[PDB]
């Protein structure tokens, strides 16, 4: 019935909108209202967004992986990891250096004397690597399982591809009949990715006006200080670095938003990379990337890479050391980068878990969790939370895109 | 070994032997003795019919919401709801209509005088219906799921479609690939649902044995009424809703039940909507219904039109209301109706699930459940409930048959 | 010791703010900080007025 | 108040029948068999009631033969 006035307006269009009508029946005390009846029609898109996460997923990696060479996905991967790892540890010094301009939690007075402690630690790396090798594959689909399903179309497309070069052919006949109706299926959740998007309107004016009704009242001293030096720090890092990194890889800055929004839209008022996929995928094919590339960069990026969180992460473990006056200096300054970085690989692809994790770069540091001048300070910036992660989500899609592109036009 | 003795014969054949031997085996008290023996073989019947429920409502939906125009999808639905609606409001008005003519429960002097009690109500729709979306479509298979998988395999089908119209003719080979393999799968399902009713015979015997063992002696004095009052309510739907509404809409009433039963003696002895439907769905395909119709009407009446269920929903109410000689009137009568049918639309599609929601439409008009002689004539119920919930069922599938049958004479 | 602390709740709720909101919550925190340090002076005039409470009505009976 | 509040209304029909049967086959016990081994045993029957209630009036009322007891 629209009948169909362009997407990108009417996303754009309920994005500004339901961001003021979330903001004024927020600030009018009526948070619980618009969680009532706005809410569930922003819960809707990010329901069909889901949906289809996991064959899409699964069936363009198989036939990415069948129509791309196994020495490349092996060095499309070792490039995309050290690119990941280094957009990921700049996004932190990007972020203290925001919070060091600017000074969130500063001018909260409130100190705290004990640590460290003991304490603890040790991610079982062992245990994560071990577990992305999965043991019921259909298992792995049915429930989530992301990763695990990765690693197995990757190697189910390998083999195939062996499949077709083989004496008898008549396997050769059974191995196209798979990887097409595989294809078929892909093919066909991109069909549907486009389906939900005419939806994205409505859920994207319903998203904002829940999140901005029930946690814009909060932006407001010095937790609007943390906001400005999170947020202006963010669009700091998609213009200091994808933007260079894509003009200095050729190709072009602003025809790479041209390309969307609709996947850094997604990412934003969702706050799931996640459930952004499917939307991040379909952003990866229609600019022509290859299959082989973006099937497998971007559901890796989707959780490895989240550049926005771990800049958050740089700046929330500056403010609540900021509000107790410990002064973090040398040696922590540097084991925020790490740890941040190792929070954000890290955290999870779904909304606020970097807050969650933001625990994990305390602890690294002095200051333990149990101190309730710390946790104070803590909870205040989880009443700031689902504001910051909407744009921490824009840019940990963003460096997924800009990450595949970029290792694309080297391969 | 019969060697192939036919069908509707061996089944009707063991249908009255197995009443008769579980009768004179549970009225002579061995009805343990008979859940020993005999059940096991009435349980593999319902094994085999459920192991087909999941594929089959799958692939043959992808298939017939390829074969059909999305505007017809729309238009077929919107009918058969409005329909189903229809059909379920009346049989409610025809079991008050029936306990108003018999008289159950009164006569049995209990009386009571406590209530609402406040009392609390409302479905949490919002959610009923953002379920109908599952997440992980492979998850929702992969463990019952049957409403989120009629609205995946709905959307596939649709965009199956579309990529056969899409310019690239290699995704078009991918497209029939797929929509091909997977109409190999709905086909192989409906000829193993010929293997099993081959089995049907000896388990049909095997569990009219058990339910009239255990239940027949029971049906007796003031329950023997409410069984009458249900049971002459219930072949008095079939007669003046059914074959009426047959006749009306032109398809022939006699050779409709002609076309059975099948799935009108899998729905009276499993007493399961959804372990029928195999068979309900494939006397739909044999009868001449196009599948971009009947695999979507089905399945969905196989949980929304409970038509039997919400019958005896309103012959119980009144017989509880009578025993406490709590009369009912005017407000109660009309809104036992609206409950009843909530309470069965509403009820799950497995065995005495109707019993168990009956307490939800006990509790809409006065009685509340807590009060000795509510739950004194509740529990006499309990006790003739299986007896019901037979005739019960193969009139929530015969009430689905007929509204695909005549919403596809209409499209 | 402090279940006073606790009850500081009951007071809390009884006027606008709820306890589920992180800045109520992330003040609360604070004042479970300095809660003992209250505490202190707070437990040794729960008792002095029931020593004068005591003695001033003995002194009429 | 209470029992006969949530508990009176009940005794109808077939329920009532059970309570005429147990009470009075309970004053009947009281009867043939209290007042009668009052009598034999030499203790009067009616002085003994006269004792009461008290003990009878807690019992009743109460319906716990523990919190009756000290009475
Ligand atoms: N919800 C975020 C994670 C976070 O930064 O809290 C994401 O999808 O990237
Ligand atoms: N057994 C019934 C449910 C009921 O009425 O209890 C069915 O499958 O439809
Ligand atoms: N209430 C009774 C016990 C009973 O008969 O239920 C008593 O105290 O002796
Ligand atoms: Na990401
Ligand atoms: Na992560
Ligand atoms: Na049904
Ligand atoms: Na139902």
């Amino acid at each position: 019935k629209y009948i169909e006035y362009p997407v990108l307006q009417k996303i754009l269009i309920g994005l500004i909108l339901g961001a003021i009508v979330g903001l004024i029946l927020g600030h009018y005390g009526y948070a619980h209202a618009v969680h009532t009846y706005v809410k569930p029609f922003g819960d809707l898109f990010v329901r069909l967004l889901k949906m289809l996460v996991m064959p899409i997923v699964f069936a363009s990696l198989v036939v990415g992986a069948a129509s791309i060479s196994p020495a490349r996905l092996g060095r499309v991967g070792v490039k995309i990891v050290v690119y990941y790892l280094l957009t990921s540890a700049f996004a932190v010094t990007l972020g203290i250096i925001m919070a060091r301009l600017f000074n969130p939690g500063a001018g909260i007075h409130l100190a705290v004397g004990g640590q460290q402690f003991q304490p603890k630690q040790a991610p079982p790396l062992v245990h994560i690597l071990l577990d992305i090798v999965p043991t019921n594959p259909f298992g792995a689909l049915a429930n989530g399982q992301v990763l695990p399903t990765i690693f197995f179309a990757i190697i189910l497309g390998i083999a195939i591809t062996y499949l077709m070069n083989s004496e008898n052919e008549k396997v050769r006949k059974s191995a196209e009949t798979l990887l097409d109706a595989i294809n078929g299926l892909a093919e066909a959740m991109y069909k549907i990715v486009n389906g939900v998007m005419q939806y994205a309107p409505i859920g994207v004016f319903a998203l904002i006006a829940y999140v901005m009704a029930e946690q814009g009242v909060h932006v407001v001293g010095e937790l609007a200080k943390v906001t400005a030096a999170v947020y202006v720090g963010l669009t700091l890092q998609i213009l200091l670095v994808y933007f260079v990194l894509l003009k200095i890889y050729g190709i072009d800055p602003i025809s790479f938003i041209k390309h969307a929004k609709d996947a850094m839209l997604t990412a934003f008022v969702t706050r799931s990379s996640s459930g952004t996929l499917p939307v991040t995928m379909r952003v990866a094919k229609e600019m022509g990337i290859s299959e082989g590339i973006y099937s497998f960069t971007l559901p890796l990026g989707a959780t490895i890479n989240m550049d926005g969180t771990a800049l958050y992460q740089g700046v929330c473990t500056f403010f609540i050391a900021n509000a107790l006056g410990s002064h973090l200096t040398v040696g922590q300054q540097l084991t925020i980068v790490l740890t941040a970085v190792l929070a954000s690989i890290g955290t999870a692809g779904v909304p606020g878990a970097g807050a969650i994790m933001l625990a994990m770069v305390l602890h690294s540091v002095g200051l333990p969790l149990t101190d309730p001048n710390v946790a104070a300070a803590y909870a205040m910036i989880l009443g700031i939370d689902a504001i910051l992660d909407m744009g921490a989500t824009m840019v940990n899609v963003t460096g997924d895109l800009t990450g595949t592109a970029i290792v694309a036009k080297t391969e």
